[PDB]
């Protein structure tokens, strides 16, 4: 049902694709990592950005595909963070979004996160990745066991029904597998660090506009509610300069693509699919 | 090749996913139901509505995805009712449209229909469903054996090439597996019942505008040609108040979503994926 | 890993679907042809056109899905010719685009091309096809072994970075498996032949506007740079009468659909999915 038990019964197993099945019984294939900290991490999702200029258009499966509309039928986006919809396949996880049943079925304790440059074939994924970390606090069990139930518990990613830090989500300390806080500070915007703290993963942050964002990889949000620039995923509506802040990678191009200025992420991060692993 | 033979050779089998193959030989997995009336029903399709406000937009795979355009290249929609295109996977059949090869390959005698609330995991599908029925007239054999050939025989779902009841499709009497005619009358619009009769499934009805609709689940159409409000699927063009009548669930929101008024379906039906089974 | 070795170890095998795996190990199914010139051709792609009137819209996975935009994030299209993204399934390869891992993994010497009318079930593919040819020059080995590496070598299909014939791609002589140069001259536009020569396949031609097109099936381009009318695929931007020249089948409808006049392809070719095989 996961790569963890595969590592458990069968010790010497290594990285690669394995056959798994949901407990309801449908088969699928998942990329098991078996070397990271005892191994056993199952790849369950990937947040790829095909076009930073396309503001909630085709391919922004994680935020919205029909635009940024505040209508009652639009503010919930695609719910791809909190629904059973699955898409993409394994070896294309670095060229377009990917999500397999293991996202919601497999129960887990910790999540691991990789940043892999787009276009990277499978055999390079671990060595070509620029950032790799994972949590070690077993925080998923009180939250339902996976991110699906984590977004049934606080939060349903709904626009407007919260506020910045007063209503933010959890902030989990991470351990670095590849990369370091200096590199973290080198990949995010310059004005990023003025309101964050490296070394944590943050789930369901609220921006200044009450719009919720799923994930902030690498840093915990401080009292700075300009979170559209360093957190990915989201709902289907953001009102500040709409729709310049829509997409899988919400506003990483505020001041120009990859130019790495006050509000612009480094180019190395604009081309980085964010792999999510369960254990 | 189907779940019927699986039930035949191997008796005691129950609900769940099984491995099947088309006669051309490609493998797939299908959810076999084995308790309904001797069992043996294969799940072959699912008409999910992700956004009732999106009029022939992304996700309306059963009616049209490019809008309601009367141009010569547009009036045929996506033909997903009468083509070999397949999409989605099994356990996501309750969060987005689903269709597997068994739709056109497997020959069958009867169809079964379920209404399952969106977001329902597989293990709940039968018990959480609100409506379940099936035909018992073996009407698919004269029509080619499945719905694909049923839409090669009358009708190619083409706009304009017919009229209401004078050119309507078949009306098959159904037996109720869960639900009853009172509940049926409770789920459809109020002004619905003024022109229909419970207890039948109707295929290829024509609306007042000559636009054809694939399926009317639960009721047979009378001389009332306002069929956009209780029949799903369709072609790529409907001219009355275009495009307020486009989508997988064509006009179930004419007078407000789920408000259950003169032309509005009950909320319980707006969130209901329509599962189709073959036998 | 391909159908070639399946033909090699196991002689008498015939046309049909077989199980293959990438060298990284993920399984898939591919349609192996085993009769063409010793057989062993693996079906790896299919360029289907669902709507000639939709100019770079949903379903034009090979050229662009977000329109014809000259913005820096748009001129590269979807890169589906040169990325690991895969989509569609086998038996639907004649109703919508299709591409499997064998596109980029399998190394090959020659390519075969079929034109199959849309809606054709699998069992008819070979006999219902109108054109079938294949190269016999083993030209893929110097280019990386497949079309993916062929579009890492010249050319990255990028708009503007070339010109017509001075910077065109390779022109490979083909042998005819079904069809002949008279039929070829009968399927393309009338004003087509005034600037081409039958009997070659041409990869990465540049149109008069420096926009690059992936493939010209059946003919080699002469000094005529009006290539938008007989070459398929492309990038995400064409500037002449934008966007009347966008789509999988770029401009085969310049003077009316299927009307077979000066700039219009024959109707038999407008409904023809282009199957690509490796060996
Ligand atoms: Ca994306
Ligand atoms: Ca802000
Ligand atoms: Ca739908
Ligand atoms: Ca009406
Ligand atoms: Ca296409
Ligand atoms: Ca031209």
């Amino acid at each position: 049902r996961s790569c963890k038990e595969i590592k458990l019964k069968t010790k010497t197993k290594e990285d690669g694709v394995y056959c798994l099945q949901t407990k309801s019984g449908q088969f699928y294939q998942a990329f098991c990592d078996m070397n990271t900290n005892g191994g056993g991490w199952t790849l369950v999702a990937s947040v790829h950005e095909n076009n930073i200029a396309a503001k909630c258009a085709i391919g922004d499966r994680w935020s919205s595909q029909l635009g940024s509309n505040p209508a009652v039928g639009f503010v919930d986006g695609d719910r791809s963070w909190a629904n059973l919809n699955t898409f993409g396949r394994v070896e294309s996880a670095t060229d377009d979004d990917y999500k397999n049943p293991g996202y919601f079925d497999v129960d887990a304790e910790d999540i691991s996160v990789w940043h892999v440059p787009n276009g990277t074939p499978l055999a390079q994924w671990k060595i070509s990745s620029i950032f790799r970390y994972h949590t070690a606090t077993e925080f998923l069990t009180p939250l339902g066991g996976n991110l699906y139930f984590l977004y049934k518990i606080f939060y349903p990613l709904v626009y407007g029904s919260g506020t910045c830090p007063a209503s933010n989500g959890p902030a989990i300390p991470i351990v670095y597998d590849f990369g370091n806080t200096i590199s973290v500070a080198s990949q995010v915007c310059p004005a990023c660090l003025g309101g964050t703290l490296q070394g944590y993963v943050h789930l369901r942050v609220f921006n200044n506009e009450r719009a919720p964002f799923a994930l902030c990889s690498g840093l915990r949000v401080l009292d700075n509610c300009n979170t559209e620039h360093y957190c990915i995923g989201g709902a289907g509506y953001v009102p500040e300069q709409t729709p310049r802040q829509c997409g899988d990678f919400s506003a990483f191009d505020w001041s120009g693509i990859g130019t790495h200025v006050e509000w612009s992420a480094s180019k190395s991060l604009l081309e980085a699919a964010v792999f999510i692993f369960y254990r």
